[PDB]
RNA sequence: UUGGAGAGUUUGAUCCUGGCUCAGGGUGAACGCUGGCGGCGUGCCUAAGACAUGCAAGUCGUGCGGGCCGCGGG
């Protein structure tokens, strides 16, 4: 099993005669706070079904993050879209400083200690994804090394 | 590398741009409601407007010559 968290739930709407038609969406990360984490955006015709959805395509989309000593190896910067995260490397006491949206990313991968910022559009669902092909972009020493 | 959190609000809904707004810390402060003690600070930011009264720069007889009161005595 994996531990879970729900970031987002929103209700959205559509047009036709007569009235709108609502759908939710449910933007959830998974995982098990020793390196694995994996984000899900989920929506269906209620909100549980989405939560569970969102659930499934969470695992369904994974991620090793090379944690050391609870931090990350090194300085990362990603964009997706006009979303911005930023992502520094922290000692020991340090906590983690960040926002929900990528907190709880951070947190259920198992980061204890990290410095972060969202710059640009702070959309969490774009911030969501911003901050996990960040993750996914890490390397370390070794990593480099065999590559290089 | 001792260091970096964001949120509300444009739409039926969306993403983006973009302003407004907020939570933080700060002060020679002021206003309200309330008000027990002590310590260290600290208190005319405006009229460099106008000020009653006291006080804030004097001292030396080991520079000099006198006055006035007295002490010692012809
Ligand atoms: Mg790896
Ligand atoms: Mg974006
Ligand atoms: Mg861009
Ligand atoms: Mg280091
Ligand atoms: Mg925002
Ligand atoms: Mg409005
Ligand atoms: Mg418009
Ligand atoms: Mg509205
Ligand atoms: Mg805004
Ligand atoms: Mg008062
Ligand atoms: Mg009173
Ligand atoms: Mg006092
Ligand atoms: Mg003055
Ligand atoms: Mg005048
Ligand atoms: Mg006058
Ligand atoms: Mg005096
Ligand atoms: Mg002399």
């Amino acid at each position: 099993d994996f531990e879970e968290k729900m970031i987002l739930i929103r209700r959205t709407a559509r047009m036709q005669a007569g009235g709108r038609r609502f759908r939710f969406g449910a933007l959830v990360v998974v995982g098990d706070r020793q390196g694995r984490v994996g984000l899900g955006f989920g929506k269906a015709p209620e909100v549980p079904l989405a939560v569970q959805k969102a659930g499934y395509y969470a695992r369904r989309n994974m991620v090793e993050v090379p944690l050391q000593n609870g931090t990350i190896p090194h300085e990362i910067e990603v964009e997706f879209g006009a979303s911005k995260i930023v992502l520094k490397p922290a000692a020991p006491g340090t906590g983690v400083i960040a926002g929900a949206v990528p907190r709880a990313i951070l947190e259920l991968a198992g980061v204890t200690d990290i410095l972060t910022k969202e710059l640009g559009s702070r959309n969490p669902i774009n911030i969501a994804y911003a901050t996990m092909e960040a993750l996914r972009q890490l390397r370390t020493k070794a990593d480099v090394e065999r590559l290089r």
